[PDB]
């Protein structure tokens, strides 16, 4: 659980992501791709992408990292109260997509960095910690529904 201190720091730095939800979307699709080759294979949409170069001209990854990172906005801003957004997404994920627990750490692991590169006066390792037990937290929420349904 997420002090009201560590809410607002997240919620301080998702406000700066907010501004430019297209190109925050972007440099985490491709930070995540390219660390992690595996998550691009399942994406049907995107695993003909081979280069770096080819990932920043792609308008359709462009599109689903603003769809990624505006329902994990909504999922934020809950502080915690998030049910109702993670029931379609984990049955999605588990059960259609297919995605490990351990690719959302991975992509927890991009967002990061990402906010860290773009917004340094507003992510300094108060506001870096408050946003691990945030995406943290997410995850432990989505693995529980995992285990639920068998996956």
């Amino acid at each position: 659980v997420l002090s009201e201190g560590e809410w607002q720091l997240v919620l301080h730095v998702w406000a700066k992501v907010e501004a430019d939800v297209a190109g925050h979307g972007q440099d985490i699709l491709i930070r995540l791709f390219k660390s992690h080759p595996e998550t691009l294979e399942k994406f049907d949409r995107f695993k003909h992408l081979k280069t770096e170069a080819e990932m920043k001209a792609s308008e359709d990854l462009k599109k689903h990292g603003v769809t990624v990172l505006t329902a994990l906005g909504a999922i934020l801003k809950k502080k915690g109260h998030h049910e109702a957004e993670l029931k379609p997404l984990a049955q999605s994920h588990a059960t259609k997509h297919k995605i490990p627990i351990k690719y959302l750490e991975f992509i927890s692991e991009a967002i990061i960095h990402v906010l860290h590169s773009r917004h340094p006066g507003d992510f300094g390792a108060d506001a870096q910690g408050a946003m691990n037990k945030a995406l943290e937290l997410f995850r432990k929420d989505i693995a529980a529904k995992y285990k639920e349904l068998g996956y």
